[PDB]
């Protein structure tokens, strides 16, 4: 099944375009493109920077008649710097207003981390600490909860929660709506086993994040691991006349997650769709969760001494 059944009774694309790194002068053709190619679901996000140009793709396909609204997925995520119940709103109305939308699908806490408010995205001390904001994971779900009264958002969720902050949401007494989605980092260097255990079992949809590794992470180093060039997934792929990250999207999908691989290159937004015209083998996917070695590429050091950083825990 190309969908899977959310907790509000829509349905989600399991594939989605991802747009981090996406550039504001590529990524509007790099969205005209999945679209005529068949995406439906697009991850996005106020810091990306390219909302705007995301929206204007949307919006000449559907006056082109190609797709209407409501067969769409739109995904977006609230920024750390708006994590006050007195900014939520106005988050959402700039990701709306810049979208050309008038709702999204989903709608995520984009981090657990409240970060002080004003234009910084990462605003920073004078030594290279993170400033939080006193927020709290409760009652930034609760100002979410408020979107979904209002018609804003169809669904909530949250992105890179570990399961104790997930268990902090699930178990508020007065609770409006459960999250819908955790969408966290998965691939097969990092497999998320316990936390996609922990999450399915509660029934949240897991979307997997950087699938390939993320190569285009601005600070990725010469000595990291790279899946993308793995000779053994490499091997795997060759195996099943797919390319490699063929392999590495088809993976999670195996898993019952979503996943969303991001590109801004007409032929790989392509090839990238094609993942529905094979399987992988039980062999294929064990030896892929082999290659885990808890090796996480999303993260950033000047926020670990963060209250709600959340990579401390196991899981
Ligand atoms: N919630 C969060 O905190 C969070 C964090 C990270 C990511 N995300 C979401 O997840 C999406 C995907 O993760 P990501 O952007 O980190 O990385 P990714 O999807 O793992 O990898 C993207 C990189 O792979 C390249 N690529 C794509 N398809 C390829 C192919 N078929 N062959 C070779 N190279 C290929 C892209 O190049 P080109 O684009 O130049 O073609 C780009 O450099 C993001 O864009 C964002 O939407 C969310
Ligand atoms: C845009 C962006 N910038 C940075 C620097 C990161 C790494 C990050 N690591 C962390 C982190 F550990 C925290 F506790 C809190 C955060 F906001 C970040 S952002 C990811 C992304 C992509 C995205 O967020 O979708």
């Amino acid at each position: 099944a190309s969908r899977i059944l959310l907790n509000n009774g829509a349905k989600m694309p399991i594939l989605g375009l991802g747009t981090w790194k996406s550039p504001p002068g590529q990524v509007t053709e790099a969205v005209k493109v999945a679209i005529d190619v068949g995406y439906r679901h697009i991850d996005c996000a106020h810091v990306y920077q390219n909302e705007n140009e995301v929206g204007v793709a949307i919006q000449e396909k559907l006056r082109e008649q190609v797709v209407k609204r409501e067969e769409l997925f739109i995904v977006s995520k609230l920024w750390c710097t708006y994590h006050e119940k007195g900014l939520v709103k106005g988050a959402c109305q700039k990701t709306l207003s810049d979208l050309k939308l008038d709702y999204l699908d989903l709608y995520l806490i984009h981090w657990p981390t409240g970060f002080k408010p004003g234009k910084e995205f990462f605003p920073l001390d004078e030594s290279g600490n993170v400033v939080p904001s006193d927020t709290n994971i409760l009652d930034t779900w609760a100002a979410m909860e408020e979107l979904v009264d209002e018609g804003l958002v169809k669904a909530i969720g949250i992105s890179n929660f570990n399961h104790l902050q997930v268990e902090m949401i699930l178990n508020k007494p007065g609770l409006k709506y459960k999250p819908a989605v955790n969408q966290i980092e998965c691939h097969p260097y990092l497999t998320q086993e316990k936390l996609i255990q922990y999450c399915q079992s509660k029934g949240i949809v897991v979307t997997a994040y950087s699938p390939l590794g993320s190569p285009d992470r601005p600070w990725a180093k010469p000595e990291d691991p790279s899946l993308l060039e793995d000779p053994r997934i490499k091997a795997i792929a060759a195996k099943h006349n797919k390319t490699t990250a063929q392999v590495l999207i088809r993976f999670p999908m195996q898993r019952n997650l979503v996943v969303i691989p991001k590109s801004v290159t007409p032929e790989r937004i392509a090839e990238n769709f094609k993942v529905f015209d094979f399987e992988l083998s039980s062999q294929d996917m064990t030896t892929l969760l082999s290659y885990n070695r808890n090796w996480r590429v999303c993260a950033l050091l000047s926020c670990t001494s963060h209250k709600d950083y959340p990579f401390h825990e196991e899981f």
